[PDB]
């Protein structure tokens, strides 16, 4: 069933390529650590 298993590798490789799309959600992850900018 390699033909069906390989299908999982395609979905992953695609997600990784979507870096520019996963840049916004990643920003918030950092903002939570440093919110000093807001206090000022």
């Amino acid at each position: 069933i390699d033909v069906l298993r390989a299908k999982a590798a395609k979905e992953r490789a695609e997600r990784r390529l979507q870096s520019q799309q996963d840049d916004i959600d990643f920003k918030r992850a950092e903002l939570a650590l440093k919110r000093a900018m807001n206090r000022l």
